[PDB]
């Protein structure tokens, strides 16, 4: 728990400093025709394993799930640890320095644990399940907004899911006009982590995948927030259609998007 946290937080900062020293290098950057080239996906593969072998010298019995080789089952199948090593792919190729290092631990089921780690602007995010949020140690609470009015709202376009795009694009009108303002950052992690913070008041995307948000859902709920489906539920691990902030924030979210798909 916090012995796995120590774990969590050492795994993030050893492939925190590994993405960091390699953002200030360019080496053979070598795709175009989408996006991702050899280069990212050489120092992402290389953070994924830094973060394998650093849980499993403390924790060989664990199941480990990474966004790269999904899920490699331990012989305690009551510990998963769900891990992205770069959330924030595409920044990392452009070199936009906006991106983190995820690692959530699930105990037969619910996270216990979540770091997030920005390793650019060293900050670390964590969370044990009943006892709190922090940010570089110090205490975290929500934004204390009422509505929807001059709050700040982190999303991201469904680039990965275009089929969605006329639905979020009318999602996305509805809440400006209730004077919501955007941040999009290229980084769910970091957005869930800065609902956490209050740097935002609240976050909502679609389609996201479960490593992406395992960490970020227990930081809010920890900094006293909620997280929910596009439709209210407790549904988003399946769907990754995630809504995030606090109770008013996320009600006065979801009142937007109930007349729309999901």
């Amino acid at each position: 728990m916090h012995p796995m946290l120590n774990i969590a937080v050492r795994a993030a900062r050893k492939a925190g400093n590994l993405i960091a020293k390699n953002y200030e290098t360019p080496d053979a950057v070598e795709a175009s025709q989408k996006g991702s080239n050899d280069f990212v996906t050489n120092v992402d593969k290389a953070a994924e394993a830094v973060i394998i072998d650093t849980i499993r010298k403390s924790y060989p019995q664990h199941t480990i799930i990474t966004e790269e080789s999904g899920e490699l089952e331990g012989t305690d199948q009551d510990v998963q640890w769900v891990i992205d090593p770069l959330d924030g792919t595409t920044n990392f190729i452009k070199r936009l320095p906006h991106f983190a290092v995820s690692i959530a631990v699930r105990i037969k089921g619910r996270t216990e644990v979540a770091v997030v780690y920005d390793p650019m602007r060293n900050e670390l995010f964590t969370a044990t399940r009943g006892q709190g949020a922090q940010l570089n140690g110090y205490r975290l609470r929500g934004s204390t907004a009422r509505d929807l009015d001059g709050t700040i709202l982190a999303t991201g376009f469904p680039f990965k899911a275009k089929q969605y795009a006329t639905t979020y694009i009318n999602i996305v009108g509805k809440l400006f006009n209730e004077c919501a303002d955007f941040r999009a950052t290229g980084s769910a992690a970091l957005d869930l982590a800065y609902v956490a913070a209050g740097r935002v008041d609240g976050f909502f995307e679609i389609g996201l995948r479960p490593w992406d948000f395992a960490a970020g859902e227990l930081l809010v709920r920890e900094a006293g927030g909620i997280v929910s489906d596009f439709t209210g539920g407790h549904n988003y691990m399946l769907t990754g259609n995630i809504v995030a902030g606090n109770p008013r924030v996320v009600k006065a979210m979801l009142a937007n998007m109930r007349d729309e798909l999901s």
